[PDB]
Parts: C-alpha cells; structure tokens; sequence
C-alpha cells in the first residue's frame, strides 16, 4: 500500500527571493518608448514583472474620465531581449486577453469610481482628478509554475521595452475639455518591478515556450491567413470594429458601472430629457424636422402602429406635456422601413418639479438594447441617411463624448452580439474545422473557466511544464504549412444603422519555440 | 537536493483533438426521447459532452417566462450505452446537483433577463420571446482528469439517450396564456457535441467509475432504504416538496432576480396594491368577508395587539385611505391563534398619483419571509381552513402564476428553512452516524467549496484518479449490506399553512464500478 | 513516450473517516475559557476543526446588532496541547487574516441581514434578535494537504483551549440598550467538531510546521522588533487604530451592506436630517454656536468660497428652507484653516412631505469619504479643538453607536487609506528590504489571489508539504538573529481631526518548527 498519511520531505535548492525595482530611460507621432536594463551577476532568475505608472493631476473645465483598466489599455507593446535577440514579445491586446480572467490583476490596473467616473470641472482651477498610481501585471510564460518555469539569466543582459499608446486612447472626454493642452503636457512615468532569485549551484535544463502572433485582415474582408505555421498550440478568431471613418463621438457612457443594464440605463437617462418636454406652448430650440406633438387627455400618442403612454404628475396648469416623435431616425429609401428611436418606448411616467423646473422620471418601459447604445453619432447623420438623423437639442449635443478605447471586440461595447454565423478553418488545402454555432467558444469558456472566451481551437491538453505540449504539425511536402480562416458574417437589416459599421478579422496563432541556455539565452523556432 | 528550477520534459502520446457535432433521432404522456449514435473508427476517446437546444419563438397574449437554468431543468434522464449494455446513466436532478457549483455552466444553460423575465403580450400577434439557443454541459466522471480519465471506445458503438421532461415543467405562466396550444406546437430540437481524441498506439488500462443511484421515499414518511450496498463512496439526504395535491398556483415570482430579498420584494409589491386603497367612499369589489377600515387622523390602525402606521401624501380631499385588515387569513379553530398576513406590516408610506390614479409606495417596514412567499395559493383555501382565506380582488387573483419547477428542495423556493431536526443512518443493524445540527452539511460545503451543499457523508478522501477510492464495505455474513435512513422532522405551528405542505425523503448513494476494456467496454459492480 | 491516457491505480492505506462532536468545560475581567479533551485509542489522526456557538435570544429596548463575522471576532486565542506541551496556538487576528480569503468560511461564521442589521426594539418585551447558531472554521497547518498533512495522535491526550473576547467586542449598540444587564446574562455556549481518521497500520514520519508569532509596538512609535528569529518563512507589517482615549462612539454604521459606497451613503443619510431644515421661522433646538441661514430665492448659499445649491419641492407657503452651515467643525487656530463638514456638499434636492412632516431626499452631490465616516465622535469635541465641534440636535446625538470591533486595520473601517509611506526592514545590522510604494502588498495579493493583502515579505516559494520550506537563516556569529522594522508615517494636515487618531505597529513573523512523533507528539524549534 502507498502511504497517504506521511511523506518524505525533500530538501530543495538553496535560494533567496528579493523584490527589485528599477527606473527606466524614456525616448520618443513620437510614440513613447521605455527601456529597462537588468544587469546583476547575483540575479540567477526572475519572473512576475509588474509595471507601475503615475498618472498626474488634471485640472480645468469640462468632463473627463479614464477608461476602465487604464493601466492595461495604455500599453501598446512589450518586448524582452538579450544580446542574442528577442526572447519574448507581445502586443497589448494579447496581454489583456490573457489576463482578462484575473480579477485581482484587473482591479490593480485601475478600476475604481475615482478614476472611471466622468467628473466635471467648473473653473479653470478646478481639480477634476487627483494623482494616483496604477500597476500592470505583465503575465509571461515564466509564471505558470513558479520557480520551475522561471527565466534563467545565463550571465547575460536583459532588456525590457515598453511601447505606449498615445494618450488619446485612454481618455474619455467631452468637447469642452482642453485636450490639446492636456496632450501637450502629459508624460508617462513608468517603473518596473520583478521578483529575483539568487540561486546557489543552479542546474539548468532546456525548456519550452509559446509565442503569440497576431494577424489583422483587411477592412470588411472575411478572410485572413497566418503563414509559416509549423507547430501551433492553438488558434483564435474574433472581430474588431473600425471607427476610423467616423468622428468617434457617442451619446453616453456609464463609467464605473459596467453591466449591460447599466449601459442601457445611462442611454435611456440621456434620451429622456429631450424625449418628453413640459413647456408653455410649443417647445422651442429644436431643428425644423422635429415632429413634437401634444399629449392628449388619455395620455396615448400614436406613432404609426406604435403607441406611447405618457403621464406626468404635478404639471402646471399653464403648461402641457409634449412628446418628441422622431428623436433619432434613419432610413435608406423615402417610403421604406424606418428605424425610429422614439418607437422603442411604450410607457413613461414621472413628476414635474417646480423648484428645479425639470421632470424627475420614475418608471420607464422600453426596448432599448446594447446595439442602440453602441451606434456612433456620425452614422446617424451619414450621407446614406435620407432623413435628418439627429433631432436633439443643442444642449444635448454638447454632452457627447469621445471614446477611443483600443480593445473593443464585436460591434458593441460588451461584445454581446455574435456577428459570425459560420467559421471555416483550413490547414493547407483541406478543411481542418468548421462550425455554425459558437460551440468552440463554449468549449473555450468551459475549459478555461472564463466568462469572456473567444472562438478558439485548442490543440494541447497535456500538463503545461512537465510535458512537451501537443501540437498540430506541418507537412511541407503536401503543403500543409498555412492556416487560412474564412467566415460568413451575419445578415443585418439594411435599414439599421449598425449595418454600416466596418469590421476587421483578427487571427491569433500560438507558435512553439525551444529555449536553450548555452551561450546565454537564445530561442529557435520549432519546425 | 531536488531540482526545483528545472524539469525534464517528457514526450506524451501523439494525439489530436477535434470538436464533433451530431444530429439525433427523435421518438415519442408521449415523453420525448432522443438517441445519438457515435461510430467512427478514428475516434479513440471522447469526453466533455454538451447538448444544445433551440427554443422556438413564442407569440400570443398573457404572461410567460422560462424558469432559471431552463436547459438543465428540461432534462429528465441521460444514458450512455454500448453493445454490452449501459455504461453510465443519471437523472436530471443528480446532474444539476453535480453542476450546481459551476457558475459558467449554469450561465450557459440559460440564465438571462431575456429568457427569465416574465414578459407580457398584448395582441395575438405580439412576440413574447425571441428565439435563442441554450447549451447543457453533461458532466461525467470522464472529465475530472482530462485525457487521463477519458472514455475509450474500444471499437464499439456508443449510444447517448436523452429523455426530456414535459414542457409544462420549464414554463412559468399565468392563466391567460394559451398553454394548450403552446404544448401542442412545442418540439424539442437537440444536438450533441463532444471532444474526440484520435490517438496513435493507445495503451489501455482498467479504471474506476462511480454511478449515482437515487431512492425516493413514500409521501410524508420519514424513512428510506437503499438495498444491495456493497461499496459506496458517499451518501446524501435531502427533502422535496410535493405539490400534487394543489393547483400549483402562486402569488408572485421574481424572475431573473434570485436573491431572498428579491423574492420578498416581489411578494410585498404584489400585496401592497390590495392592502392600501385610496377611494371615494368604501372600496368596492372585495369579498364579503373582507374587513376594510378607514384610517384615522393619527394614521394608526389597530388589529388586535398589532398596530399599522399608514401615511399617504397627496390624497384628494374627496377621498380617504383604507386598510385591508385581513387580506389573507388561516386558522384551524374558530377562536384560536390566527395567521394573518395584514399583521406582518408595521409602517407604510407613499404618495397618491393623480395622473395614473394609483399609489406609488416608498418605504415599507414589514416582517414577511421566504416561507410566506412559498405558500401555495390552494392551501389558503383548503378545506381545513375555517375562514375564507383569499380576500383579494379579482384583478389580483387573475395575476397568479403556475410554477412547476421540478428541482425544488426544502419547503421554500430557496431551500433556506432546515426542516430536518435529527438524522440517523444505519448500516446493517448498527448506527453508523447520527447528528442533531447540520454539521455534515457544513462539512460538505467546506470540503467542496459550495454555497448549496446538502447533508452528506463522505467516505473517500484520496485523490480521485491516481488512487482507488476509499469506500465503506459490506459484510454480508453479519448482514451489513443495506443503508436505512431515518429523520425527525421539525415541529411547526399547527396554525401555520406551511405545516400542511407534504414532503418526500430523498437518499442518494454513489456505488463503485470497475471498467474493463476487453471485448469492448463493459462494467461490473464491485462487491 | 509517457502514457497520458492511462494510469496504474495504487491501493491506499485502509482507513475510515468519521465526524465527531464534543462538549467542553467552561471556566472563568473573568475571561471565559473552554477546554476540550480528545481521548480515544481508535482515532489515529484528525484535522478540520470547527467550533459552533449558540447565540441566545435578545429582548428589550434600543438598537442592537452583531458585527460582521461575529463568530471569528468572538475568539481571542486558540491553543492545542498534549502532555509534552503546546503543539500549536494562535490569536484571533492571525486566524482571521489566514481565513480572510475564504468566502464560504466567512459566510458560515455569521454574515446575514438577520444578524448584522441594526434592529430596533420598542417595548421591554420586544424581540430584537431570534436565537441562531454560527460555526467557526479553525484553519490549521494540518489541513493544507488533507490526509497527508493530518495530525497524528501517537497515543496521547490532546487538549484544545479557546479563550473568548468579552462580549462588548462583538456588539454594536446605541446608548438606549441595557448593555449592563445583557453582559450580566450573556454566556458562551461552545461545541467542537473535527474529522477523525481510524487508520490501519499507520506508518508515521516526521514533518514540518510553521507557528505564527505577533509583536505589537508601543503607541505611536514607528518601530518594532522580533527577537530570536532563526528560521522564518515570512514577515508581515500593518497598523491598528487605538480608540482607548475616546468614548468609542460613532455617528453611523451601515450594518449588513459593507461596500465603501454603503458606508458613505449611511453617513450622508444620517447628516441630511440635520443639515437641511424646513421650519416655520428660525429652527429651534440647536446649540448656540450653530449658524443656520435662510436659503435665498436663487437657492444658492455661500459659505466662504464654497457654494451649496438647495432646492426642495412642495414647501408649505408658511415655511422656509434653512441650511446648517457649520454642522461639524474643527480647527487648531482661531483664524487658520477650518475642516467644515457643511462645505462638502454642492447640491441637495428633495421634496417636503406634508403627511409625515419630513423631507425625503433624492439626488445629493457631495465629497464625503471613508475617513470622514471613520472619525470618532469624541475627537470632534476634544480639548485641542478651538470651536464647539458638534452642533447637531439632541435627537441626532441620541442615535450614536458604540463600536468596539477588535480587528480593524488602518485608520478607517475599510483599511483603504495607506498611512505607511516608507518601510525598512533590517536583519541584524544590514538592510534586508526597503520600499516606498506598496509593491510588496501588490505582490502578496497577486501570489495569494486575495483582495485584502498586507505588506508581506515571502521567503518560501517551494511546494508546501512535499518539500522543506525555504527560509531566511540566522547567523549568530555576525549577530543576524533579529528583525527590526521601521516605518515613516504619512503626513496629514494638522487641521484634519484624523491626524490625532493614535496607531500601533504590528509585526508578524512565521517561525519554523520540527514535528517528531517519538514519545508521542512534540515540537522543537528549528535553529
């Protein structure tokens, strides 16, 4: 029988860990780049890199906030090199995707009301945000099995290089904020930390590493190809919106609250102030194409098959209640179907306030969804729209927000709508995998215990470090040395504005490398 | 010293995984049954079964929603067989209990506002629910240790058989919905997915598997027995309500929100409309046994020792505020104790609305609990009640809901009340285990890291796949070959309606089987 | 190739587990102590200790609730001994810190609305709390690797000793509650449970254990030292507030809701009733130093550079709205800076209610923070304050709460403010570690997957039970045998009341011991 009530304690290698901090050299659309040099003969190994960033004080007028997870979304590229060349590098989006299921890391990177609420400044000396510090955990393959997987610095110099996104990507602002001055005075202030191990009589062996590689397809094309694929551990596919043909303005943003319901509530709250008006006579200050009708005594207004029920309490006797019946409208033919945001409401109740002269709304019944919240403003007024799209007031138009978040997936802010209806993967000339529903995404989420998985083919099911990973292997004789992806996009109604949001296909392939430690550290691609 | 900074990477078996999808054959109270045949010489092993279901579009009038986790609660029985007979099978409740701690699987099975809100249809062409798809992860013993635990198809045919519950179990509806037509036109549309492994030169060994077995006791009896127990790894005990002697109608249901507080708020919101009435003269439309009194100037109404404080703002000068002092009442003797739902309120405030002619309530102080929310309507008006139990209005009575959820435990919707006061387990003739408090449930939750454990005796503490599980073993000579369970139910007040909810004892025993792969796959019960 | 599709199942030691329950002997500021004796020749090993406590029914008048996690916070000290002396012991705070990341254990210890809401009693026979039972999981080193790590009772007697905190520590109450009577009649009722293993032919080996050791520095001193440190696995540093120079009264407490936002909302709700008053003529019942001004027609009141916007709806025509412009004020010089709580509000809206004669507030804009919510009442009226600090009404002053929670860290209830600006650790005479930012806390949280980490130096990265832990080792020749900690506290404004909250430095060191089982169980400190 095997003893399950006692073990023989082995004696491990003699070592001592230490937390080490380093300052870097900054160089410069003059993209900012920081380089850090690690050179110490007593550091035998290292892992768990953490980057810290000091965000400065922001003063002035207007509305301003940071995007959620600002620390992660400010990073464009990270590279780790030695004298033999690059050892490992990655783009910001792949790092974010790898860390998306680590709630503590996400929270450390900057996720709080103080950073992400959209604050308001009233005078040029008002303080909008106080200074603070965020930390970015740079997850690497060297962390998966603690000491067993650490990177050995075989008496070489290690350089870490961080490339930063332009500050316009991490800021959410309205048009009143003095962004040009802010961008002129903003500077990145970084510092790198890691755990070092001073080891006595270390015994080094060769090991195994996976390096991600991203390919981005052409605009609106449904194909993409990764070349020179000889030993890959997985393949992922997803889509990104392209907002380069717009002005990047949006009606609302919820800030720190990030549920779907929160998005919808922020949107509805922004529309309600212009949708129902209590006025002495016909309300003024709206464009000529607005159709504002007076609410009858029974409270029901008809908008061609759609009925809206409006009841406001405490309305002054010299005033009436009006309903904006075409607040936002879009169509491609003069007498065809119309997408009308006013028709998405069925019941509106509330009470007029004499002291503040505005309506405080209570219960709302509606059918707004995340796609409606994700339509960009410039598409409402594009050239293909045969109507005047934006019939809002000037005060409402002055509250629109610029949003340039670089890691958005799908065509909405939550990646909730699935726009891929068929996926087909070819390895060489033959079909390797095809599916209609998102069964591969379901399997990805099940196997990784994540809520935000992607369509992923996994080829490796063996334990990570103690076994060589299982791969799909090339056959250059038959020409099996490339992976081509082809999708079929879902069909949308030609009269919905979201039909004209452009998209790009993204393919991610994880290639296998061999790590050898003779003549310091070097890698060679497994073929 | 053992090296903790390097390992020797072993080379694993050469294999390649693949996602596979299959359609099935449907046959038919004409219970629906689907059978799926897996036959491919290149599939060496498989695991991670996932069932997908397409739910159709629902139109018409009335109120309609799906129960939470509809995908899991639609399954009655799953069986896996070969030519040598059944290999593994399980009932829906055991599968649900095994997956209850997997939040991602639960969410994939169908848990969202679009499915579980109680939606309303106004015209016979109104769309209540849009079509959608859910996925059910069928957790099997072959998943616990990935490739190590997978099922080997030794050149045999594998059949998966799914038996479905009648659609009445998964639907929550009011009496206005045309359920007979819906049930006539509803059809299950299933598809099975799994991960297959094509293996090169596989080396097969015998392995170990546990098969659950359920026994249900007789109505209201406090005993149950599992026979032919020779090697069991665990034993569980819990209770189920039996609603077969009622009409299955309930006053309220919270829908997507599933906290205890949410249940209570939905219940209170449904009662408040009938409990406080603003009327011109004595309110009409209530049964003759209602005792509706006018609220005095100090706002305090006395109901025999109980005092209710009622203050409503903006009451018209030609109207008064009334309180229903016996909205629901139950008692067994004419002058004994009375359970009166009106006496569970202590303070009620709000404001009358002239525009909508209804009261919008603000702060409520009450002592309603989950048992009150879980009493079925038919028990309020049973023959043993000496009063007229339901003194609500017809409009309120028309909003009651049918609920037939098949996996309810305890006597309330959350299984919060513990109705077992003593548990005694006998193996043969001698006492094997007895307890007063729920210390075995506490231990179950601690060891499995679950929030919804049950009273469980665990006999196996060894690692799952690399060791033979530890069991309690029979001794047929002394007659130790049966487990008999006896409980003592808690004592309830004879004047509480919940005292008359019937219950059944459920015992679950996990038996050990041996898996051999000679002459294909076959199992033999370990004795 | 290594087989990854099959294993050889080893046969483990023959054993059988059993749940065992024991009653104890109670002895007695007459601190209560319970001792439990475990003596049974058939119990070979044990682990997973669980303590149960019955809390009694509480009746009377006033406001009363239990602190969150009452079961954990009622324990002062736990000790495990045999005839050779103490084997393992720990203080309540170290146990709490070790279990803080186990949500299920925390919830079992007593975390619910029924226990932690601040309930109200109206008559001397009112029931404030119903009886209930909580369970405290006493995490020990013997649990980390189930059977492998269990404690072997080599035919010796084991004694478990629990020392309880005085009941004043676990109760939150107002001054109306009859605490002297409650304390006279309260008694602890404990019971110990554990999992025992009856083992056949056990094979015992020596093993390894870590024992925590706490040192508390002197009041306001920024140093502390742990002597006789020869082999430590980690070191932790944090701070505690000392409320011994106050009366322990606080303005508000949120109860069951424990987010920062919840603390702030409870505080703001308590202030609003005294901050804005609707009255017929100048409001009465406030101290003479109150400066209550009438709100002008534009609704803007100026308080020296600060502007407050006040608009209340439905104000009677014979009444006006007043604002309390110095509700709480503190300063050290007569004409210097002033900390004024009235100036932390910028906008206040609401509606007066004629039926209940009070204001129901709606939207509030403010800058209150957790430090404001954590200032004790007695510091507002200390001798160093040159103003009268508390200008509240008597009704508001009668609602203050005593809070004596013994495990508070930092200077606020959430340990959110970081008051350590520099930390320096010396081992012998040389600097072992120094940092400015909380990078060691970040690393602690990353490595332990916790949201509530502390500043911690970790010396052991090897797997726990199968390897001897790695340590920092003494060198008594050079005098490396002590760890001295020195911090630099952050600088606060001399006109903020929180500057005068006293604090203590806490250092925790984990020493290594050897466990041998010859002559029963005994330990010897590793040197």
């Amino acid at each position: 029988r095997s003893n399950v009530f006692a073990v023989d304690s082995q004696i491990p290698t003699l070592y001592m860990p230490q937390y080490i901090s380093l300052s870097g050299v900054m160089t410069n659309d003059n993209q900012a780049i920081a380089s850090f040099e690690i050179r110490d003969q007593y550091i035998t190994a290292l892992n768990h890199l953490v980057l810290s960033l000091e965000l400065p004080e922001v003063k002035g007028m207007g509305r301003f906030g940071y995007v959620p997870y600002v620390g992660y979304k400010c990073i464009n590229h990270v590279s780790i090199s030695s004298c033999n060349g690059v050892i490992w590098e990655i783009e910001g989006e792949e790092l974010y995707n790898n860390c998306i299921n680590n709630t503590i890391a996400l929270k450390h990177s900057g996720y709080s009301s103080e950073l992400n609420d959209i604050s308001i400044g009233l005078t040029p000396n008002d303080t909008i945000k106080e200074p603070s510090t965020v930390y970015v955990y740079i997850k690497t393959p060297f962390d998966v099995e603690d000491t067993f997987s650490s990177l050995k610095l075989s008496d070489s110099k290690i350089t870490v290089t961080v490339t930063f996104n332009p500050v316009s990507d991490i800021v959410i602002r309205d048009s009143s904020f003095d962004f040009e001055t802010f961008n002129k005075e903003f500077v990145y202030v970084p510092e790198l930390s890691f755990i070092g191990y001073m080891v006595k009589n270390v015994q080094i062996k060769p090991s195994f590493i996976e390096k991600p590689r991203r390919v981005i397809g052409q605009i609106n094309q449904p194909t993409a190809t990764v070349t020179e694929v000889h030993a890959a551990t997985s393949l992922s596919v997803y889509t990104k919106p392209y907002y380069g043909n717009t002005d990047n303005k949006f009606i609302s943003y919820p800030g720190y609250s990030q549920d779907e319901k929160d998005y919808i509530d922020a949107y509805v709250s922004r529309l309600l102030d212009d949708l129902v008006i209590v006025s002495d006579g016909p309300p003024t200050g709206y464009p000529e194409s607005a159709e504002i009708v007076e609410v009858p005594e029974d409270g029901i207004v008809s908008i061609q098959d759609a009925d809206v029920y409006v009841k406001i309490d405490n309305v002054p006797d010299n005033m009436s209640v009006y309903l904006h019946t075409n607040l936002l409208m879009f169509g491609t033919r003069k007498n065809s179907f119309i997408y009308n945001i006013s028709k998405k409401f069925s019941a509106i109740t509330g009470t007029y306030s004499d002291a503040t002269k505005r309506t405080i709304f209570a219960h709302i019944s509606h059918s707004i969804n995340i796609i409606d919240t994700s339509i960009p403003v410039s598409l409402w007024t594009s050239q293909r729209n045969v109507y005047n799209g934006d019939n809002r007031s000037a005060e409402s138009k002055a509250k629109d927000l610029f949003i340039n978040d670089p890691f958005i997936k799908g065509i909405d802010f939550k990646n909730k709508t699935d726009i891929i209806s068929r996926l087909e993967v070819r390895f060489g000339n033959d079909v390797l995998y095809s599916e209609n529903g998102p069964i591969s995404r379901i399997y990805n989420e099940l196997l990784t215990k994540s809520n935000n998985g992607t369509r992923t083919l996994t080829f490796n099911f063996t334990p990570k470090i103690f076994f060589r990973p299982t791969t799909i292997t090339a056959n250059v004789s038959r020409g099996k040395d490339k992976l081509s992806v082809r999708v079929v996009y879902s069909t949308m109604d030609v009269n919905h504005p979201i039909y004209y949001v452009q998209k790009q296909l993204v393919v991610v392939c994880n290639d296998l490398y061999k790590v050898s430690y003779d003549q310091g550290v070097s890698i060679t691609k497994i073929m």
